[PDB]
């Protein structure tokens, strides 16, 4: 995890998020008070986990990691709550997936810091979700700080790439870093994994630095096109084009045809497809745009 930022000063991008978090985080440290609960929302790979760890580290408290789909019985949640020390961070990934059982108990420990009277040390709840709207109304109004992360710019991603390459002790030319950033689908996690693969090409071809040639060879091997779309991205668009005539097609129907969970489609793949203008959502369902037809070389109906 030597590539993960350890402080906000090492976190490139998300300027609005950082200025908001920094304000409340520094104020709380200065007062020796427990930070207000924070909600981190946005597509995966954008640094929500990273920020959660940064928060605990800045407050100099312990972070307790867990996720909604794991805490089934109240006992599971109860144990974690009691292990919390004053000022500790309770980080819950996919918090919108907490079953009513543990959700009620969590909400309870937040209203007065005491579960059914049997006592909980004041703590900071930091939840993570792809869509803040997926959270229940009750728990939603519990976070005093809501941070919405959107995709990064190509410039920010390029900077993240150069930073990663330097840490892996490998030289890379600006134009090459730009090329990778343009194909990272607005996501730091994607950009870093791509940089590692390009690093492997640099190793096999025995080059002194990553250039455009090395990047293009890597992308052909990985099957990533000039827009950064991978095999499944294209499969989604092609399926809508061929099986559904460009759409509109419902989320459930599309998911069934692709053999994947609707969630993985709407929370993981569609976000960027919508942002990049390849897909659009209508009341009747998802539809492909003219840009997708042309990018994939299909005659525009
Ligand atoms: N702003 C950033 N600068 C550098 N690396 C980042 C940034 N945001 C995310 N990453 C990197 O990407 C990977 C993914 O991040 P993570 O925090 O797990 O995403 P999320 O929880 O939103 O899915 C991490 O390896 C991390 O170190």
């Amino acid at each position: 995890q030597f590539l993960r930022p350890k402080s906000l000063d090492e976190f490139i991008g998300q300027e609005n998020v950082k200025k908001k978090l920094s304000l409340a985080l520094e104020a709380a440290k200065m007062r020796g008070e427990v930070l207000d609960h924070v909600l981190l929302a946005g597509p995966p790979g954008l640094g929500k986990t990273t920020l959660a760890h940064i928060i605990a580290s800045e407050l100099q408290t312990n972070i307790h990691v867990t996720s909604g789909p794991v805490l089934v019985k109240q006992g599971d949640m109860a144990a974690i709550l009691t292990s919390l020390e004053r000022g500790d961070v309770l980080f819950i990934d996919e918090i919108h997936r907490l079953n009513k059982a543990v959700e009620e108990l969590l909400y309870s420990a937040i209203e007065d810091f005491q579960i059914d009277i049997m006592d909980i040390q004041p703590f900071t709840l930091v939840g993570s979700t792809t869509r803040s709207g997926l959270l229940s109304s009750p728990l939603r109004s519990r976070f005093g700080i809501i941070l919405e992360l959107d995709f990064y710019t190509v410039k920010e991603l390029k900077e993240i790439i150069k930073r990663a390459a330097s840490l892996m002790d490998v030289e890379i030319e600006d134009a090459a870093a730009e090329m990778i950033a343009k194909r990272s689908r607005g996501t730091p996690r994607i950009a870093i994994r791509l940089t590692k693969r390009v690093r492997d090409m640099l190793t096999v071809v025995k080059a002194d630095r990553i250039n455009t040639d090395i990047v293009l060879k890597t992308m052909e091997v990985l099957n990533i096109d000039d827009e950064g779309l991978d095999e499944f991205d294209r499969k989604i668009l092609k399926t809508i084009i061929e099986i559904y005539r460009g759409g509109p097609v419902g989320l459930n129907a599309l998911a069934a045809s692709l053999g994947v969970e609707a969630d993985t489609l709407s929370e993981v793949y569609e976000p960027y497809l919508l942002q990049a203008g390849f897909l659009a959502r209508t009341p009747r369902g998802r539809i492909v745009t003219e840009k997708a037809y042309k990018h994939l070389k299909y005659e525009v109906p």
